[PDB]
């Protein structure tokens, strides 16, 4: 459901997030890029900050407020951290 995105960088995305917020076998087999990690899996404001500063850190990305306001669901996220990138 999606092969133009950062191949690359969705690894260490959702690498990220899964260790973020420690995900169990069910989570990870419920899981989706177009799924609201947020909503979904209802993410509090404090894992959700430690969420895009480490990827933020992770990829030297420049992320803001406002940034991240659109930036909820993995595919969004990816999207936002590949148009950066250079990796197709």
């Amino acid at each position: 459901p999606g092969s133009m995105v950062s191949e690359e960088i969705k690894a260490q995305v959702m690498e990220s997030v899964i260790g973020c917020l420690k995900l169990n076998d069910e989570q990870k087999q419920i899981l989706s890029g177009t799924t609201n990690l947020a909503k979904d899996f209802n993410l509090d404001s404090l894992d959700f900050v430690d969420l895009i500063m480490s990827l933020e850190e992770r990829f030297s990305l420049e992320i803001s407020d406002e940034d991240a306001q659109k930036l909820e669901t993995v595919d969004d996220i990816c999207r936002y951290i590949a148009s950066k990138s250079s990796d197709a």
